[PDB]
């Protein structure tokens, strides 16, 4: 059920600039919001909208508004596909014939070079609209998350507005605090995501808005060493009605470290246990609150807000008014610079030093902002995803998670800890709000199809699922093909994940070949690519004659692309080909669903 034409919403609300956002983990939204807040005191007036709830065909009616401009802040996910919320826009856009002549636009893509289809989504919207007759007002920004998406945006945004002012010639808070002294507690959100008492009155089906509360059945340390901590949790989804398959992902809604929460209240001299509400007061908007209200400051900072990731430019700039010392006040105002020492200090003192909000406050004694303004500026705490480590056919009422607990010492001088991983780490077998989202990472249909799994480190997660299901089919008497696991870890006795289980699978015929590279047991580093190169001739027979499927799960920055280069080589060698010939052959494998990835950062 979608909303009424945004064109009418604009005409009725006196706005001319509308900014849609294709976002998954809320970054494109954070930008869309900042951009539509720029116009407000730059001559014009805009609004950020979710394309998933509007009919984008109404773009043709956009030019009915004088000086109209539409901006798209799109993120690309997977294999250059759109984000969930931008899916319907994508497909409409893809095969529509609506003449958008008169429509003015500007697009900002959010991507990451470590992936192949860099800003594939952004580039599409940009090229497409123009083909439909619309005119580009400003060049397509191509932000890169590998470097610094924040600085790419600050830069584009810096040239965008001046361009919008020339063409159009104009030449030129967001929330209210309502403390609720008198109010029943059963009307206060205690950190569910959907409706009130949803974590209590649990009703299927469960999803992003209505996450199920699975209780931790098991939580064991897979880690045999001590240097790191790798864990294995078994979540119970007994009567959730939830359906999952090997290769699917499971999101989890974490809770900020309470200790960090109480300190923010302390240093800021704020009472956290204050039932309150931040009403968006532009009375005519469907975005009434920044996060579920009414609720306390404590509940907000703990389940709804992001208090760990380094702050972005806009929040540092707004809090600058709260610095009593001019010296510090100016540093906050300068970190917003797209160049110069202000830009230098941001990347060093914040991004690189991994200074979260609390740190900034401790390292800048002047900063004593109001907690309500802080809760407005702070981005929302997102859910972390984990490749399911079990098979629905052997564990239908349980979702297994394999994860390495993040924790390191930052240049800020403080020990930072992973939000979800610390959380999950402490979950003594204790509910966990989760949901499940389908992927394309799947085993082949014909059990006879051989599979080559390359998963070093925690990238073995989805493979425990594939292996359980692969052995299960063998119990059914079905004819299973070769199942090869190319795993990798540091030292045999430090972090060999599922050593015992894998061994059991190998001898039971389930796991055809258990190939493990121990990168630190010798002087030279042995990696899974070396084992791949070692078995090149056989690998080629499977890939070339058996129609084998390859699955590379894990690190996206290095491992994934290194493994690709090896397959390019194996191909270029066993079927006489020049380099370039082999790369197209391999990419053609990805086209037919023969080479599947499940990488991250
Ligand atoms: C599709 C998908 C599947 C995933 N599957 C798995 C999985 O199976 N197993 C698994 O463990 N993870 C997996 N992840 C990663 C997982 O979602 C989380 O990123 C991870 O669990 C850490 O989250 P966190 O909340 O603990 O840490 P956060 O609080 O989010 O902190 C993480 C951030 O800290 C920074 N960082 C980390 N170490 C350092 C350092 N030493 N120096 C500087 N900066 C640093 C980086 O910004 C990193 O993203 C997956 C991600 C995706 C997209
Ligand atoms: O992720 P995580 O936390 O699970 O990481 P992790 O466990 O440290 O990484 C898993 C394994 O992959 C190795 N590795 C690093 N770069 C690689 C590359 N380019 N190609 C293949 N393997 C590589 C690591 O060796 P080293 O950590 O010994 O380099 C380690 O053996
Ligand atoms: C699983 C995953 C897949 C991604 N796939 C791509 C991709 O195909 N191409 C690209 O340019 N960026 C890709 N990215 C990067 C995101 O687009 C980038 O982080 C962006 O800032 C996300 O914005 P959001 O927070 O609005 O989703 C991917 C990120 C993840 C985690």
């Amino acid at each position: 059920v979608k909303e009424s034409s945004f064109v009418e919403k604009m005409k009725k609300t006196g706005r001319n600039i509308i900014v849609f956002y294709g976002s998954q983990t809320g970054t494109a939204e954070e930008f869309a919001n900042r951009l539509s807040k720029d116009a407000h005191r730059y001559g014009m007036r805009g609004m950020s909208a979710d394309p998933e709830e509007y009919d984008l065909a109404d773009l043709s009616s956009l030019p009915e508004i004088d000086k109209s401009l539409v901006v798209f802040c799109m993120a690309t996910y997977g294999e250059g596909d759109p984000t969930d919320n931008a899916q319907d826009f994508y497909d409409w856009l893809q095969e529509t014939d609506v003449d958008l002549t008169g429509v003015k636009f500007a697009v900002f893509g959010l991507g990451n070079k470590t992936y192949e289809h860099f800003n594939a989504m952004g580039k599409y919207v940009d090229q497409r609209l123009e083909q439909l007759g619309a005119q580009r007002i400003f060049e397509l920004g191509l932000g890169d998350d590998d470097g610094n998406l924040e600085e790419d945006f600050i830069t584009w945004r810096e040239q965008f507005w001046p361009a919008v002012c020339e063409f159009f010639g104009v030449e030129a808070r967001q929330y209210e605090l309502v403390v609720h002294e008198d109010m029943d507690v059963a009307k206060v959100y205690t950190g569910e995501m959907g409706r009130l008492k949803s974590y209590e009155n649990q009703k299927p089906p469960f999803d992003a808005k209505n996450p199920f509360l699975a209780a931790v059945t098991a939580n064991r340390k897979l880690n045999q060493g001590t240097e790191r901590h790798l864990m294995h949790l078994e979540l119970d989804i007994s009567d959730s009605k939830i359906r999952y398959e090997s290769g699917d992902h499971v999101a989890v809604y974490p809770a900020n470290d309470s200790a960090l929460v109480n300190q923010i209240g302390e240093i800021l001299g704020a009472d956290l246990d204050v039932i309150m509400s931040l009403n968006n007061l532009d009375e005519e908007s469907n975005k009434k609150h920044p996060f579920p209200c009414p609720t306390t400051y404590r509940t907000a900072l703990t389940y709804y807000l992001d208090i760990t990731n380094p702050p972005r430019t806009n929040v540092l700039y707004e809090l600058a008014q709260y610095a009593s010392e001019p010296s510090e006040q100016e540093h906050l105002h300068k970190m917003a610079s797209s160049s110069g020492e202000g830009k230098e200090l941001y990347l060093s003192w914040v991004v690189e030093a991994r200074r979260h909000i609390l740190a900034i406050l401790q390292d800048y004694p002047s900063l004593r902002p109001p907690i309500d303004h802080l809760c407005e500026l702070l981005p929302r705490l997102q859910a972390r995803y984990y490749s399911i480590a079990s098979s629905s056919k052997v564990h239908p009422n349980s979702v297994h998670i394999c994860a390495v607990a993040v924790e390191y010492e930052a240049k800020s001088g403080r020990v930072n800890k992973g939000v979800a991983t610390s959380w999950l780490r402490a979950k003594e077998p204790a509910l966990v709000p989760m949901f499940v989202r389908k992927s394309q990472f799947r085993l082949p249909f014909k059990s006879t199809t051989p599979v080559i799994m390359v998963g070093p480190g925690t990238g073995i997660a989805p493979f425990m699922g594939f292996i359980q299901e692969r052995a299960w089919l063998r119990e059914q008497g079905k004819e299973v093909g070769e199942t090869l696991l190319y795993y990798g870890c540091r030292r045999s006795d430090e972090d060999y994940l599922y050593r015992e289980e894998l061994a059991r699978f190998h001898k039971d015929g389930a796991l055809t070949q258990l190939n493990v590279a121990f990168s630190r047991e010798q002087a030279h580093k042995v990696y899974v690519q070396h084992l791949l190169k070692r078995d090149r001739e056989h690998l080629w027979k499977l890939i070339h004659e058996g129609g084998a499927h390859i699955y590379v799960c894990g690190d996206a920055r290095n491992m994934a692309k290194d493994v690709q280069n090896t397959f390019y080589d194996i191909v270029a060698e066993f079927g006489p080909m020049e380099h370039t010939q082999a790369v197209d052959y391999v990419k053609k494998l990805m086209t037919k669903g023969r080479y599947s990835l499940d990488v991250w950062s």
